[PDB]
DNA sequence: GGGTATTCGCCGCGTACCTCTCCTAGCCCGCAAGTATCCTATTCCTTGCAGCGGT
């Protein structure tokens, strides 16, 4: 793909066991430089993201034994239109129940 | 007045480490050093006044 998001109509028809000629290598070079610059900027930003996050939740500390309530949320497997992207057994593994479940009996 | 749009200005943008260099400008006044000049001698000549033999 060329810099501005377009896809070149002529692909690179040469692997690395054989040799890339000049132009093919040029295009690959552009792609690699885009990747490198993106990693640099992306990590720079992610650092700021995490620093913001840890400074809004730093004061929270589990500090009791049981609040004694009954409200929860309905955990269900996630569906996107297609298959199950995440089953139920991996979304409630290790979270206490709110209202005892009744089997489908 | 009043609800709205548009503009202006402030706030923010990763961690840790290693190597190197450079850090005010300009005036001014004492002051050391180096020098050209001015007064200091010697040798020649021609005057002006005080002693002084001589009679």
């Amino acid at each position: 793909a060329k810099p501005d998001g377009s896809i070149i109509e002529t692909p690179i028809t040469a692997n690395f066991r054989e040799g890339l000629n000049v132009l093919q290598y040029f295009i690959s070079t552009h792609g690699a430089r885009k990747g490198l610059a993106d990693t640099a900027l992306k990590t720079a930003n992610s650092g700021y993201l995490t620093r913001r996050l840890v400074d809004v939740a730093q004061d929270l500390v589990v500090t009791e034994d049981d609040c004694g309530t009954h409200e929860g949320i309905m955990m269900t497997p996630v569906i996107e239109g297609g298959d199950v992207k995440e089953p139920l057994r991996d979304r409630v593994l290790g979270r206490v129940t709110a209202e005892d479940v009744l089997k489908p009996g």
